[PDB]
């Protein structure tokens, strides 16, 4: 019975493993999108002062 | 998706490039015509300085 629940319980480790491995590379993938998104938020409010100013 | 952005980008800088290159070439055109019309004034008013001392 200790073997079944200890294989039970690698399988557990090997699941949540998994799943919070592929939720930070995909948390980091989002960040740089929304970096990527600031950028452009950056690039049309540079775009209104040259507008502006010329 | 971020090829596609990358490629909108790249179109929303050419475009902002083209406009803010016609606005600089075309406000040294004007500054040319102002230039020239600076000397016009310069003209009629040494003209009239003539007038009066001849």
């Amino acid at each position: 019975q200790q073997r079944t629940m200890s294989e039970n319980l690698r399988r557990n480790l090997a699941a949540l493993e998994a799943k919070i491995s592929e939720a930070k590379t995909k948390k980091n993938m989002l960040q740089a999108r929304a970096k990527a998104a600031k950028a452009n938020a950056e690039l049309q409010q540079t775009l209104g002062g040259l507008g502006t100013s010329s």
